[PDB]
């Protein structure tokens, strides 16, 4: 029942945690709510689920052998391939024996005399950890929206968050998709190709750009070490940089050519084509205009194109979706886009969806749900720190951390890749590696000095909260209805760049953890 580390989650972060911590001789017990490893890549298996960041970059760097040995089948790996990859990883490093699956951690209570966390589970587990590491992921399922008479619909209801492992045949079916976030945008084109008829029920339109040899694949494998260095020192965790000159300080021909080149290689990277693209509203207007043009050129019907165009949002404010044949899908005879602002859904009946203006005969409804950002999973845990104060309570006015890694009243607790860190703003595999490594060094630091614990300082967290506030007040990611916002106004991620952030937390470590108190037994 005693372990050095308890890890919550068995996705990318938790799997690396187990490996890294055991390599320095720590005993580890991990809990995973799911049936197998993989996290988001295990749970989220709707058709066309796919990563945003090139798989060369969105993959582990910790093992030279694994990098050379594993062959990615395409530029942006789909969910089943990333799953197979993470399964291979648990196979190679014998991680599963230290994981208990189908087990949801419910509470963690600090014993302040001992500086241990007692971790409890819905399967009746009670374990004592020196260190609690939460690797619960940054994305959790947004609530299934309550529709009147959904329980009366005779056809099939399928949720993108709980996709049938053996798939769903859409052949011969009239299909209604509700939700046009990424899970919708990625599944729609596949649904339309085999469905008899597809109705897409859209509330808000989102920004999405296209996804897009043997001799060239062996070229990056030999240059992998240099590509990782660039990534670890970059702003977003990939070997890329923005243009030198400003958006509003270049030719139109040079503008179109820079946007066109950045249109090809990725959506997250298109957002950072120009330095002031996510800072100056007028600069963003150009990227917005360039995007609208491209979509009007591909969509046949100008009325549909307009409906596909996001109302009045800065491009990049919400993360740009990566699509494969999405906008082309609306040229098909068997797909109709229904504007929910004109005709809102007022309920379901036996035979389909009823809106304000028409009834829709359907055999199948696909609920393409979204994701809550950053605090969703942590919020389902009761973490009781010093004085018996929960993390939920101390975060009531917004997340407070130092570096994302320290919180006063929570010694020996580490929340990975969450509020206070770049989090989803950076390549999350490399971010996981950075954070797990940092935690492991901190533990090694404590062990070499006979110290019982480490704890965020009230002063350092206040300074960090302010630091995150300042980097964010400038950005267009800090919009009123922003994906990235917390309790209050609080923009949750660190917005200064991955390389900058990595530099900060490493120098903090090298200085003997200034801003943390080192605690004696
Ligand atoms: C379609 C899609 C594409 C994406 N593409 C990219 C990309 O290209 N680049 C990128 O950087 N990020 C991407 N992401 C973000 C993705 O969330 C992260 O990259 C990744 O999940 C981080 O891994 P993780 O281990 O931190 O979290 P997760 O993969 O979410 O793993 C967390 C695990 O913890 C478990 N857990 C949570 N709470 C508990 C509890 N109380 N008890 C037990 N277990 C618990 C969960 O079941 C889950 O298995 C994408 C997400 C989606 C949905």
């Amino acid at each position: 029942t005693s372990y050095d580390v308890v890890v919550v989650g068995a996705g990318i972060a938790g799997l690396y945690a187990i490996h890294r911590f055991r390599s320095q001789g720590l005993t580890v017990r991990a809990f995973e709510a799911a049936s197998g490893v993989g996290g988001v890549w295990y749970w989220n298996r709707y058709p066309g689920a796919r990563c945003d960041v090139e798989s060369i970059d969105y993959s582990y760097s910790f093992s030279p052998e694994l990098e050379q040995e594993w062959n990615w089948s395409e530029k942006y790996a789909t969910q089943p391939e990333i799953l197979a990859y993470l399964e291979h990883v648990a196979d190679r490093f014998d991680l599963r024996r230290d994981i208990r699956f189908d087990t949801r951690v419910t509470s963690a209570v600090l014993d302040e005399e001992g500086l241990r966390w007692t971790v409890r589970t819905d399967r009746g587990d009670e374990v004592s950890a020196r260190f609690l590491v939460v690797a619960a992921g940054p994305l959790s399922n947004a609530n299934t929206p309550a529709f009147d008479g959904l329980d009366r619909f005779t056809g099939d209801i399928v949720h993108t968050a709980r996709w049938p492992h053996d798939g769903v045949d859409f052949t011969g079916k009239r299909v209604g998709v509700i939700g046009t976030g990424s899970s919708g945008i990625q599944s729609i084109p596949i649904i339309a190709e085999q469905a008899e008829q597809l109705f897409v029920f859209q509330r808000s339109a989102n920004y999405s750009i296209p996804a897009g040899d043997d001799a060239t694949r062996a070229e990056q494998k030999a240059n992998y070490a240099e590509r990782r260095r660039l990534s670890r020192e970059s702003g977003g965790g990939s070997p890329h940089r923005p243009h030198p000159k400003s958006a509003l300080e270049v030719s139109e021909e040079e503008r179109r050519a820079v946007y066109e080149e950045r249109w090809k290689l990725g959506g997250v990277l298109f957002s950072k084509a120009f330095p002031d693209q996510l800072t100056d509203p007028a600069a963003n207007d150009t990227a917005r205009a360039f995007w609208e043009e491209k979509i009007r050129a591909v969509v046949d019907d100008p009325a549909v194109a307009e409906l596909l165009t996001p109302k009045d949002h800065a491009i990049g404010a919400k993360r740009i979706v990566l699509d494969s044949g999405y906008y082309e899908t609306y040229n098909r005879d068997n797909v109709e886009l229904v504007d929910l602002r004109s005709t809102p859904i007022v309920g379901m009946d036996e035979t389909g969806i009823v809106t304000t203006g028409a009834h829709y005969d359907l055999d199948m409804i696909v609920l393409a749900t979204g994701f809550d950002a950053m605090t969703g999973s942590l919020d389902k845990l009761e973490i009781v720190g010093r004085g018996g104060r929960t993390l939920k309570e101390t975060w009531a006015a917004g997340p407070r951390t130092y570096l994302g890694l320290g919180i006063d009243g929570f010694p020996n607790f580490f929340n990975l890749t969450g509020p206070g860190s770049p989090s989803v703003l950076a390549n999350m595999v490399l971010h996981s590696e950075l954070h797990v490594d940092w935690v492991a060094d901190a533990i090694a630091y404590l062990d070499a000095r006979g110290a019982a614990g480490i704890e965020g300082t009230p002063e350092a967290v206040a300074d960090w909260v302010e630091e995150c506030r300042n980097r964010a007040e400038a950005s267009l990611l800090n919009s009123a209805n922003s994906w990235y916002l917390g309790a209050n106004r609080v923009f949750m991620p660190f917005l200064g760049g991955f390389g900058v952030y990595r530099e900060i937390i490493t120098e903090v470590a090298e200085s003997g953890y200034k801003g943390f108190a080192i605690l004696e037994g």
